[PDB]
């Protein structure tokens, strides 16, 4: 690499890409940590009884365990897609795209961006819940009855090979911009103005990982790799919302928009 103007204008992109990171989402991955680390405490559920007593000393934002559960996991879902909304308009030329396509790449990218950022609440023993305030366990979730026991695995299995990863914020900032930028998505208008988005915060981005990352030649071919990935996990967990979804079914219908045109 060279310094020149084009690589001062990727990190001043990163940069911005970042700052808008911190603002758009309360919980980052440096904060995560902290509170899994202990250094900073949540309220441990483990199991049936430490579910109800924690239901009680969490105070949510928002009848059966599992669909409790499910019901907590839909409203953090919408959450989630307006913390990214707020994000994806700081992409700088993304408010330029028609509207149509802002929405259509909102659409098939947020679950993306979901998961990724929810391996940063992660590590092997189980996940942060609300905020922050709760910590439910990898096998007390494994333990709920068929088929809900399912739901979760292939996100902490993800999850714990993509946090050996060791991405930061500003890493993830990027990661995350690149992955909203698809021109791929189905019922693009203008798939060019999106790919000269792309091209340009993949640049950013393996220009950031070689600076924040020299223990790693590997990362950015890593990275390529694990956009793929999430594409199969999004796969996989909509179908089985679907070989459920044949048994009981209350779908929030603002992730019941998302997920028809993912069926
Ligand atoms: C594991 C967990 O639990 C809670 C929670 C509980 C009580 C109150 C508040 C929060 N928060 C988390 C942590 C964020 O997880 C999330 C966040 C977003 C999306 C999903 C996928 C998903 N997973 N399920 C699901 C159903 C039942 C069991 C296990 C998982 N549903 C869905 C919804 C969807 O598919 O759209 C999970």
């Amino acid at each position: 690499m060279q310094l020149n103007p084009e690589s001062a204008d990727l990190r001043a992109l990163a940069k911005h890409l970042y700052d808008s990171y911190i603002k758009s989402f309360p919980l980052t991955k440096a904060k995560a940590r902290a509170i899994l680390t202990g250094k900073t405490s949540p309220f441990v559920i483990y199991d049936m009884n430490s579910l109800m007593m924690g239901e009680d000393k969490i105070k949510f934002k928002h009848k059966e365990v599992a669909i409790r559960i499910f019901q907590g996991c839909q409203f953090r879902s919408v959450e989630a897609v307006q913390e990214i909304t707020e994000y994806a308009k700081s992409i700088p030329g993304f408010v330029n795209l028609d509207l149509n396509d802002q929405v259509t790449l909102l659409k098939y990218g947020v679950h993306e961006i979901i998961y990724t950022m929810l391996a940063s609440l992660m590590n092997k023993d189980g996940v942060l819940i609300s905020e922050g305030q709760g910590f439910m366990t990898r096998e007390f979730l494994k333990s709920l009855r068929k088929p809900f026991g399912d739901f979760m695995e292939p996100k902490f299995e993800f999850a714990v090979k993509f946090n050996a990863l060791e991405l930061d914020d500003s890493d993830l900032a990027i990661f995350i911009a690149v992955i909203i930028l698809s021109g791929d998505r189905p019922g693009l208008l203008n798939v060019k103005p999106i790919e000269d988005i792309q091209d340009n915060l993949l640049q950013a981005l393996e220009l950031q990982l070689k600076l924040n990352h020299p223990e790693s030649s590997q990362l950015f071919a890593k990275l390529l790799q694990k956009m793929t990935d999430l594409r199969q996990i999004v796969t996989e967990h909509v179908q089985l919302l679907q070989v459920i979804k044949k048994t009981e079914m209350s779908l929030h219908p603002l992730l019941q928009e998302i997920y028809k045109d993912l069926y």
